[PDB]
């Protein structure tokens, strides 16, 4: 692990506990399976936990960031979850998934319009046909 | 960074016009080349509002003069989710990506311009990069 002098310069630097390999790697896969395990068995408590665990220690990754922001849109802490989503997006560039569940969150936010500019996003620019029929079948509901 | 400021934000939970003035102080630091002093103010915004394009596309081109070209890559992205509709973003990342060696990515960004941005100009400028590639 890391010691002490280590994870404080990295906390004071801004830099994430992955940086420093402060953990093994087999080791976050596990925890990693572990918050998937409880998400599938509904023990949403214990997977948000981890997925907040996860997100900590490693900001940049971009399925534990999408893993909080799903348990966050199950809890219906739609703002959050849609603030996620975005930045998931960024960090992969060239999946639309994300933007489709922030249409989702924002039809949940009462913000039918930026809903439907995320279903929009979607169609325009994703080559995932599948995905384009599920995003297009809240754009058909309007 | 001001994405792992935003991120942190999330795991752990001014009038328009005062956001417009400082918005104008640091594009005033950006243009007498008082980069560093626009940064920081751009950096500032980005915490107070970091879901705003205008602060994210300021603080993204500090970024990409400076060679930062991932954290401006990573920036200009989330501008786009953000407002969808203007491709000067897109633009900008098919630039850093091919500073960052990822000419498909490049590739796929000015494509992405040319068959979707309503701005010729832009669309000029993208064909010109895949010319290149
Ligand atoms: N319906 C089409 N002809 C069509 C064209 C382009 C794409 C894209 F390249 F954007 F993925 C997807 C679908
Ligand atoms: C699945 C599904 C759920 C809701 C809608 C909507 F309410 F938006 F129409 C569309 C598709
Ligand atoms: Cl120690
Ligand atoms: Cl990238
Ligand atoms: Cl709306
Ligand atoms: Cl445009
Ligand atoms: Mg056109």
């Amino acid at each position: 692990g890391s010691i002490s002098t280590a994870v404080i310069d990295a906390i004071n630097s801004g830099a994430t506990l992955k940086d420093i390999n402060a953990i093994p790697d087999d080791m976050m896969d596990d925890i990693y399976s572990y918050a998937y395990d409880f998400y599938n068995k509904g023990r949403i408590e214990e997977a948000e936990v981890f997925f907040r665990f996860l997100c900590i220690y490693d900001f940049y990754n971009v399925d534990y960031i999408m893993g909080l922001a799903a348990i966050y849109q199950i809890k219906e802490q739609f703002q959050q979850a849609a603030d996620l989503y975005a930045v998931a997006f960024a960090l992969g560039k060239n999946d639309y998934t994300p933007v489709f569940h922030t249409g989702q969150c924002q039809l949940r936010l009462k913000a039918p319009l930026k809903a439907k500019e995320c279903f929009e996003l979607v169609i325009q620019h994703s080559n995932d046909e599948k995905l384009k029929i599920k995003a297009q079948s809240y754009l058909d509901a309007i």
